[PDB]
């Protein structure tokens, strides 16, 4: 039962990250992010993104989305996003809670990526009608929930659509490092250079304990996010224990190394499974998330052998396999050999 | 730099950070599905001598707002003290989670609620559709100024909530500091007095960010679970919040850390009150001291590297907060520096 | 000009404005304490053949938002059609009153929910703390596309709500148009089918602004009474909202206005459908008609002075809505003008 | 049968008000304020207040207060008002609901007014503190709930405080005309000349049915008030029947005449009572609201004779008497004669 591909949050934290917390719990520090360790992490993130920004460390990626969307969306506003996006399905209405009831309008798109024409139509729809909610913000997940990745030309176009229609762009980066490692571009080209204004920098699924970051590029919303982070109960007094994780998460490119390894194990797992006759991939994997089609008997037999994964959410035969930074080749190859015998 | 500003400046106890290292191995079911979250819940059931449900949260203000949101309707009112944490230092976190409930201040001394004023506030404009209806009460134990409710005052507040059909929530951010001074069992300070939901605090008493919502009336379990997730306070890697709480309760570490913090405040106040120009404004009950000093003493102590809060309550008024990590040398140093400036 | 945009452009019925002048004499107890508001409620108890509770509101959007808010928790979900009014033309009024409840669109043909698609959306991710919990269903009768739920279709939805622990709300802004086309009793259309709260619409059928929240499950009476006051929908001089509803129901005037509106729509649809280039999306059931016209014909009718809503649902799709004041000459003028354009 | 002085909401409309809705009935009109009568009413208020403004007709004065405060106050903001204000007591948290949970902070003051020193102290309190809500808006009631009337000097002083502290000033004017008639000033001097940004122009208590007006002087919140009026359910389709009330309300100075009559019948009622030996006035009468002390037996006898009033909400023997536009000199003389016989 120890071989699981349900999610990347089942894994523990990196040894370098837990040791940073043990080295941080020394002496006294000014609470609520006014310490020296938090200032170093914000300055380090500025050099990584090659621009000025403001750090808002939060304990949950869902809170990183809800606080970000609340600073940009008025209660009468609308948040354009994908139907399968995380803010629309697996947050228990956390955006609707923080935005004081702003509506989330699902926009058509393939492979978890917003279609540019469908986004422009949704943005201009009923603009000027007092009887309708007004689209103000667009949310894109990078990497997407279905294991796909926006390319640089796909991100730049969405940003331009936001510019032309007066919309704000928020990037859900719970698996940000997986998309960055698969493209090899700089973090700036994948964020603010493409038009992203607020970024939900995710680190928990990539090796941290709970240290998530709201990376704000448009500092005009700084007062909003700061007040809304405290108002939501996400301003921790002993902040240095969340910035200790992020400091080790960014040191020596540990975050890039962890994400690269997770993407390799997923490509190895998808290669071994798609080679089977009765198994097919819904799309070639680009991150650490795999969506494949297996015969229904193969799903039940694999779960009966101890393998844990997510099924029966996206239809019949659809199985989601997610690797982590701590996934070993033995775990991947064992899952391949087990499904091969059933084939 | 010797500081008595608050207990949130200290780190965690060495056992707390080490229990996370042991929990940092292997894979575990996320969002509280691990056996460690089940253990700390079963451990808290044995401590409070009753059945309960645990909801770990990162901050104590989140524990308050989530607890109050499960008990208070939007058209309801939360009866609390004027100087309470939920009414001042949360940026309207209760008003946010409760979908706009109204916090009504109730008169009282030393951050405590007066039973007469509470009864008059609970019965004000009952049945009137034009006014918000009182529904819940919030008390802080120990209070924001370090005062401690007696078990007899908690029973009276609890009986008022039963007579008026209200719900009782306790802000236990410094729960351990009040429990050690009373020497009573946790059950007598909570559900035996009538407390329905408890914000079990541990951060100030030696944890990194382990706060707990202790629900005694399990009829609100579905609302707390949904609102904690809806508010973004449901962490995936729960075993790292549970590992802090496991070491926090193991071998009575929380009772020892609190007894040490309360004891260090007693020595600091007794040594300062022995000075001619230094007097105590209120008797020290937990780990928060309120004393009066000469204005030159305050500036001279802050030039030497001593940190504390002063202007927030008056001229010459100085607040000193000791934590589990304040040493006997740090207490005697601040006293000797004040004695020289005397 | 001759307009078929909506039935809210119409005047007030002469009997409605007459009743307001008959009620502007003397004093009366405010906020519904008068004898006229109590008479209108008792008059509705006899019409619906059951005990109920009346909550007069100035707007049908508020009637939907207040009703759904009393039934939905903030972490809950409202199951409705994609083209429903609460999901399109209320500026998030349900999301506002419900403190951010998520409106989930359920598949359905001709603006009517599919029973098999509704039962799947209710069971979907039940027990998942990460997902919003479906709590209520909202069906519009008559619907926005001009269709009408039959009695067997209303009872099936009511059974699915009872099977999945859901609460049923009925949007009845054009409730009378659906009742007159079926000829059944108001009880058979509402609570007998399983409806728990009804947005009884009267403005579009000849009233100025007297909308009514008819509550059959009186356990939510306290919620609605507090939420319409909390939303600013509790008028002091309510005897002038109940004066409209009294004349609205007097001598079956509301049934006479609705029957006339449906007959004028059947006349308009018959003449247009007989034309060569004009097609009906579906046969008309209420006072609302959706038809397909050539693009040149639409602009030509707009250039002659005729008013209707277009380019909101597609190319060539035109919505024509008749009112109680629509004359046969206005209808025959629109038929003759569109016929000349062929 | 019963001669009541409970409030001015028990009365009906002026004859001109109900006759105006009958004339605005005939014909078809564009809904949701698109008709010509709603525009003409807005044009009249531009001439009455001698400035450019925007009109938002609402059914209740609580809706006028809550919608106005929601446009000015952010969710983390704070509303400064009096403890006994209508928004803090008799609206069932309507301001808290429309503002998405903004806090209402009570400011000390006498006769329902705000003290300038206590207001500056509440505005400067805990500025820049992220843990505390930030004061953003001020709300004053003219005339106050106890019938007291702000002077023009007191109104201008509060306005400069709002400008010195970056605050927005909203005025609750449910009995606006009662205060305007006694001061004898222009409507502009009472509102925007003193710094009022949005006004809850009240008319129901002065002879209307439900024609309450949100008058916006700072049209930067125009888009926000329109969205918040519709989102709250206060955008009526057949608005030509709310503006028809307001057209007759403003025609031929009917609103000034009704308010003067209400203030006159109150001054006559207070003069005849204070002359009696056993009933005294607690405060000088300024508008249509009176406060007087009576022995307990006189209250019970007046209650058994049919007279209606509030008698135990403020103290021992404290009786509040409220006159309206429909109060006659026969109704005033009858109440005084009955109380004189009891004396």
């Amino acid at each position: 039962d120890t071989v699981s591909f349900t999610s990347d949050n089942i894994a523990a934290a990196a040894p370098e990250i837990v040791q940073a917390m043990a080295q941080a719990c020394q002496g006294n520090a000014q609470p609520y992010g006014g310490d020296a360790l938090t200032q170093n992490v914000e300055a380090q993130l500025k050099a990584i993104f090659e621009c000025d920004l403001q750090l808002f460390l939060v304990p949950t990626g869902s809170a990183a989305n809800a606080i970000s969307l609340a600073a940009l969306t008025p209660p009468w506003g609308a948040i354009l996003c994908h139907q399968e996006s995380h803010i629309n399905n697996d947050e228990c209405g956390a955006p609707e809670f923080f935005t004081a009831g702003a509506k989330l309008i699902a926009v058509a798109g393939t492979h978890g990526k917003l279609d540019p024409q469908a986004l422009t139509q949704a943005a201009r729809n009923k603009r000027g009608d007092v009887h309708s909610v007004e689209p103000t913000t667009v949310s894109i997940t990078q990497a997407t929930e279905v294991g796909s990745i926006y390319a640089l030309d796909e991100l730049n176009e969405i940003g331009q659509i936001c510019r032309n229609e007066g919309l704000k762009l928020h990037m859900d980066g719970a698996r940000f490092a997986n998309a960055l490692s698969a493209l090899g571009c700089t973090p700036a080209e994948m964020t603010w250079k493409a038009g992203v204004d607020v970024l939900s920098f995710g680190a928990t699924k990539n090796g941290s304990l709970c240290a998530e970051a709201i990376i704000l590029f448009d500092k005009s919303y700084a007062q909003e996010i700061a007040f809304r982070r405290k108002r939501g109960g996400h301003l921790l007094s002993k902040m240095r224990f969340l910035s200790a994780q992020m400091h080790a998460y960014l040191a020596d490119d540990l975050w890039l190394t962890n994400a690269r390894h997770a993407n390799l194990m997923a490509a190895r797992l998808a290669a071994g499974l798609s080679a089977l006759s009765r198994v097919s991939l819904i799309a070639p994997t680009e991150s650490n998330i795999i969506f494949c089609r297996m015969p229904t008997k193969m799903i039940a037999a694999l779960q009966q052998q101890g393998f844990q994964f997510y099924h029966d959410r996206w239809g019949d035969g659809i199985v989601r396999l997610v690797t982590s930074f701590a996934t070993t080749q033995a775990q991947v190859d064992t899952f391949i050999a087990a499904a091969a015998q059933l084939n």
